[PDB]
């Protein structure tokens, strides 16, 4: 599923990232945007082998299995394909559990260089939240 702007912002604060870890929901869509272009099918490889799904770009390395990343671990517990839903949830979740573990956002290579420092409120002005 290709989300819209504005059902993305909505969907991810009923998901309860609005302020997760103290991180504004405008952050998480932003992220969203330039990771997957708010498209929940999308899939990178990466240089080493291993590979970013879903609306988040969640990395086989470290937080998903996709039965093709030797010597990777699964912290979020879940199959890579279940970040590739319509329904956000796993990758929420998984999120949840990333911007946990002490480098925050940072995380996300696209937020760290274009939505970080940024307004980034301005991508869910408009939106009835
Ligand atoms: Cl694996
Ligand atoms: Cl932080
Ligand atoms: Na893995
Ligand atoms: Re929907
Ligand atoms: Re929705
Ligand atoms: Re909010
Ligand atoms: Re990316
Ligand atoms: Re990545
Ligand atoms: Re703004
Ligand atoms: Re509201």
């Amino acid at each position: 599923k290709v989300f819209g702007r504005c059902e993305l912002a909505a969907a991810m604060k009923r998901h309860g990232l609005d302020n997760y870890r103290g991180y504004s929901l405008g952050n998480w869509v932003c992220a969203a945007k330039f990771e997957s272009n708010f498209n929940t099918q999308a899939t990178n490889r990466n240089t080493d082998g291993s590979t970013d799904y879903g609306i988040l770009q969640i990395n086989s390395r470290w937080w998903c299995n996709d039965g093709r990343t030797p010597g990777s671990r699964n912290l979020c517990n879940i199959p890579c394909s279940a970040l590739l839903s319509s329904d956000i949830t796993a990758s929420v979740n998984c999120a949840k559990k990333i911007v946990s573990d002490g480098n925050g956002m940072n995380a996300w290579v696209a937020w760290r260089n274009r939505c970080k420092g940024t307004d980034v409120q301005a991508w869910i002005r408009g939106c009835r939240l």
